[PDB]
């Protein structure tokens, strides 16, 4: 009752609205501003990957990765009725803190959250009806991004216009993954810094756009 996922989820189920999207999310941010965890996160990155889902409205998106839940309460607000969100993790504490956070925001029914190893978990989306990703959100586990990348694109999960959106995108960090998608005729690349009020980047984010060969 006390990992920081757990402290974060006990906070929103004190003071956020049940069923307010909107209230968990300032609920998380604040909280997390307050004990120096992380600062402004609707600022540093909820406005980007707002931004990013709104301008091409995807019927199905993948989050490689969740912690506390944030970003797939982000996302799944802003899906439409025939729109869905599934959500890979492979600690079965965080999916749980996730799915509870997404319950308390009453978005349960736009989630679909499968605990394992993306590696397992990836090349057995074929038997969850999905053919290709419309947008795929790499969260928390930046040492993982590039080879996500490249199993998505071994079993055919990118078409042309998949967005790949990848978040604590920060240089130095990650100098494999931002080699790889910026050096490869396959993407088209867009890097946002969030530097809110400060001098250093606060959350850094690679947008890298699929314009490669659907199949493998």
């Amino acid at each position: 009752g006390d990992t920081k996922e757990q402290r974060i989820l006990r906070y929103v189920q004190q003071h956020a609205k049940p069923g307010d999207p909107q209230s968990v999310l300032e609920a998380i941010d604040t909280y997390c501003t307050q004990k120096e965890w992380a600062m402004n996160v609707g600022d540093a990155k909820g406005q980007i990957m707002d931004e990013v889902i709104q301008e091409h409205n995807p019927s199905l998106v993948l989050e490689l990765g969740a912690y506390c839940g944030y970003s797939a309460v982000r996302m799944a607000r802003l899906l439409s009725p025939g729109a869905r969100l599934l959500t890979m993790e492979k600690n079965p504490d965080y999916a749980a803190i996730t799915q509870q956070m997404l319950n308390f925001a009453g978005l349960q029914d736009k989630v679909t959250i499968l605990i394992g190893a993306s590696q397992d978990l990836i090349p057995q989306l074929k038997k969850y009806d999905v053919d290709t990703l419309d947008m795929v959100f790499l969260d928390h586990w930046k040492d993982r991004y590039l080879p996500d990348t490249i199993l998505l694109e071994e079993c055919g999960l990118l078409r042309k216009g998949t967005v790949l959106l990848a978040d604590n995108v920060i240089v130095p960090g990650t100098p494999d993954f931002l080699a790889y998608v910026r050096g490869s005729s396959s993407f088209e690349c867009t890097h946002y810094s969030s530097y809110l009020e400060y001098m250093k980047v606060v959350d850094g984010l690679e947008k890298a756009v699929y314009k490669g060969p659907s199949s493998p």
